[PDB]
């Protein structure tokens, strides 16, 4: 459930937050804060961004809040605060050697092992040694929210449960049964803590709960999830006795269900619906664009970072600081800069197949990440084209055409998507369907065009004793 879980005030275990964050800020009476901790600075600064706190990396949780404050109560003067965290040289093979590099270089490193965690095993060690440290954590949070805890390393974990169990804060801790990564963290909360509420949400928990319940419909397994509500408002049907055009005109300007001024997308099977959906829109004084499905649009390891290389390459306003927000930990601008130095040479003249490779290489090799020689070809694939150029646009549409396949994984505000595209009565298009069903967050079309789907709704419907699943216009 939801609304449980914003009604639960304690350790809350979550398998798939910002919900969670502002619920807990609004009725909180205390002076104590929260703390947000994310792998990336691209997911705290999308917190950071719809909301006295803390949100940030791990990384930068542990240097500003425990070591760099106390490290010198814990540990002795001789041990500096204005160290430098360096992610990529002055990896060592022992805390003493850890100690050391810090002490000496005035470097903050790391150790060669991923699966050790210098930062964390420090923080925990002067937390233990020093009390005036433990006060000022202990008086200043209640509670630490905390993503993607699959990946946790075992250091990260000591520190959280010494957290929760000698400082009396509670943790919010969301995740999924990363080279550091120690599953069995997740999965033995999940499976022995008896300190936790813990709770499970399917993929379309964000969308708002009329577009949860037409989603959840088509799926025998989640047809129980559904709360059917007295009316429907953000799922809408709209018959298909028009051109597009006019059905557009009809949705915006005469029922006014949807904000042509906001996001609006219309999904699509293939390329030559959009061109043929586009050839009429743009005819009547529509403007939409088509964004084209890409070679990197698999689910591989690295697609994330490869497609942000893709944009800097080819946008030349697209900044190196938000290609290293999707980097895991908190690089200085000296860090990114050697990053971007590697990255330029896709810059020189007449790059090919060749000179790309080794850029790769030299890229992830830096990152201590393993390149999938499939990912280095659709990687050269989009490098030696213009024709997916548009999909690593950074120019903001508006108004955009995808198929489902390029919009998975994205999230639109509203959406379109035509019944006769999925067939779902003969089990088919099911995966698809879903997909397409749970893009929009405010307001969902379906252009009722398909007298089986329709029908295999309106069977689904009395099966269920279900009344109200999609407002008619």
């Amino acid at each position: 459930s939801r609304e449980q879980i914003i009604k639960d005030g304690g350790n809350i275990l979550v398998t798939a937050l910002v919900s969670k964050i502002e619920a807990d800020l609004k009725e909180n009476k205390t002076h104590y804060s929260i703390a947000a901790v994310t792998f990336t600075n691209k997911a705290a600064k999308e917190i950071e961004g719809r909301l006295g706190n803390f949100i940030g990396t791990n990384d930068g949780f542990v240097e500003s809040e425990i070591i760099r404050p106390f490290i010198k109560d814990a540990f002795g003067n001789d041990y500096p605060d204005n160290f430098t965290a360096e992610y990529f040289d002055n990896q060592f093979a022992s805390y003493d050697k850890g100690l050391q590099v810090l002490k000496y270089q005035n470097i903050l490193g790391t150790y060669s092992n991923p699966k050790k965690n210098f930062k964390f095993q420090l923080a925990l060690d002067i937390l233990k040694k020093s009390l005036v440290a433990r006060q000022y954590i202990f008086s200043k949070y209640f509670k630490i929210f905390i993503d993607e805890y699959q990946d946790s390393d075992k250091d990260m974990h000591n520190l959280f449960m010494y957290l929760k169990d000698q400082l009396k804060i509670k943790l919010f801790i969301v995740g999924d049964p990363w080279r550091g990564a120690e599953p069995e963290n997740f999965n033995g909360l999940i499976e022995n803590s008896t300190d936790f509420n813990k709770y499970h949400l399917t993929s379309n928990f964000r969308c708002c709960q009329d577009i949860q319940n037409y989603s959840n419909l088509f799926n025998e397994e989640t047809r129980s999830l559904i709360k059917e509500k007295n009316e429907v408002q953000n799922v809408i049907s709209i018959a298909d006795d028009m051109p597009i055009s006019d059905i557009l005109l009809k949705l915006t300007e005469e029922k006014q269900v949807l904000n042509i001024e906001a996001e609006l997308v219309i999904l699509v099977r293939r390329r030559n619906q959009a061109i043929e959906i586009m050839k009429e829109l743009n005819e009547e004084g529509f403007n939409f664009i088509f964004i084209p499905q890409t070679p990197l649009d698999r689910a591989t390891p690295n697609a994330t970072l490869l497609k942000e290389v893709i944009k800097y390459v080819k946008n030349d306003r697209y900044s190196i600081y938000d290609l290293a927000a999707e980097i895991v930990g908190n690089l200085s601008s000296r860090e990114i800069k050697e990053i971007q130095k590697i990255i330029n040479e896709l810059l020189v003249p007449n790059i090919n197949q060749v000179l790309i490779n080794q850029v790769l290489i030299n890229l992830f090799a830096k990152l201590e990440i393993t390149l999938d020689t499939r990912e280095i070809t659709a990687f050269t694939e989009v490098m030696m084209t213009n024709e997916f150029d548009i999909a690593f646009d950074t120019n903001e549409y508006l108004h955009k055409i995808f198929t489902v396949h390029s919009a998975k994984g994205l999230e639109f505000n509203q959406v379109i998507i035509t019944a006769s595209d999925y067939n779902v009565h003969y089990n088919r298009d099911t995966n698809e369907h879903y997909v397409a069903t749970t893009r929009a967050k405010d307001k969902l079309i379906v252009i009722m065009d398909n007298k089986k789907y329709s029908d295999y709704i309106e069977t689904l419907m009395k099966e269920l004793k279900i009344k109200n699943i999609i407002k008619s216009i």
